């Protein structure tokens, strides 16, 4: 399974600062057996794709579920491909929990994006109140099931576990990350196939730094990272070399 | 009051088709007394600004309420200006009614966008169930009040009335019904803000408008222009630019 490092720039950066960041990424050596993807703010997908070297792929941070329509403020998978981007991040914790995107909607988006030829980074995660109630498995399995029901071919899909319970005074240990990733791969093994379980990347979307990345990456069922705003710093190059 | 024509392209188009549309807009003669703004899909704001002639301004279709942050999928007013766009459409009916954007949030967005030096096209409107209950005024006045509470300088603001009750329901709105809402809205501004703001602020019509109806709508005393939907992608848009 190839190491997968996604940098989600979120709502940060301008042409000048992002152009500088891109130059540092273009200059860096991507190791063997490693896949790097960058998700700029929507206004800069096109800009980023033109400036970034082909060795780094570009992702949209969100999309909608039909090709064209009366949806002020949205973008379709067709627009994303037309700008040269090959991935879309779907179901990120901020879309679910700040912007109220339901599992039904996320499923419909997954299906449309895949049908339009995009790769999908599909995000899942449980909140603090869900974890403390002891329904971590119920939550992430129901989220993964909705994704799985809308995926025909898994070769274009990467799963990202976001420990929302620990994003913004509790920290998650590498053992707690491994435990969720293994239960998730176990779910795929039972409900899809062993081939899909074996081959699908499950990446960690919790807090990761240059000092933690190596231990996290060495976990058997952690296949990489979906990094937040820290992906804008020089630190991101250390995470690329976490193996 | 300078006549104002906004074309909201919504979630439509690709570089090729939008590039063709832009060539037609670049070739058209913008009248002297007229201000034309185009709102492309977010992925094409930058593309559209580089291709469009300066005589047409560019608007974002939405934005968020802080300059930078952990808000996957959003863009800030700073990003919009950095791409050469000078306007943002806020509180469009689709953001309110498909995507659940509250009045509180829209107010916060208005304030941040204006503070960052953008112009704002601030949209308001009542649904069918609200109109048939007879609370058209209550709804549009509450929406306009939330906007007004977040506007320090009105010179950068345009109000757009969207008759949501008539967009996509099988009801059509007459030019008399448009005028009635626009005049009550200007009356509200006159009483609750100032006469100067009432007299100078453009109130544009965001309902269904065609080349055959635009002239009668534009001649209404309190209709100052249009925020057109997907019909702004057709040749028809040029007739609307010349509605006066």
């Amino acid at each position: 399974r190839k190491f997968f490092v996604g940098g989600n720039w979120k709502m940060n950066g301008r042409k000048q600062s992002l152009g500088e960041l891109i130059g540092t990424l273009n200059a860096a050596k991507v190791p063997a057996d490693t896949e790097v993807v960058c998700a700029p703010p929507t206004a800069y997908i096109d800009f980023a794709r033109q400036k970034l070297d082909p060795k780094i792929a570009v992702a949209a941070q969100n999309c909608y579920k039909v090709t064209n329509g009366a949806f002020t403020g949205e973008i379709s998978p067709g627009m994303i491909k037309d700008c040269g981007a090959t991935w879309v991040v779907l179901g990120h914790s901020e879309r679910r929990h700040v912007f109220g995107e339901s599992d039904e909607l996320i499923g419909q988006k997954v299906a449309h994006a895949l049908a339009e030829g995009l790769g999908v980074i599909a995000c899942i995660g449980e909140k603090l109140d869900e974890r403390e109630a002891g329904i971590t498995e119920k939550v992430v399995f129901e989220q993964t099931k909705v994704i799985a029901d809308n995926v025909k071919d898994w070769s274009k899909v990467v799963l990202a576990y976001e420990p929302v319970w620990a994003i913004g005074g509790k920290t998650a240990t590498p053992q707690q990350a491994q435990e969720v990733h293994e239960k998730l791969r176990g779910w795929l093994k039972s409900n899809v196939s062993d081939a899909v379980a074996q081959s699908t990347r499950i990446i960690y979307g919790g807090s990761v730094t240059g000092a933690t990345c190596k231990e996290l990456a060495s976990q058997p069922d952690v296949d990489g990272f979906l990094m937040g705003g820290a992906s804008l710093k020089p630190e991101f190059v250390d995470i690329i070399n976490a193996k």
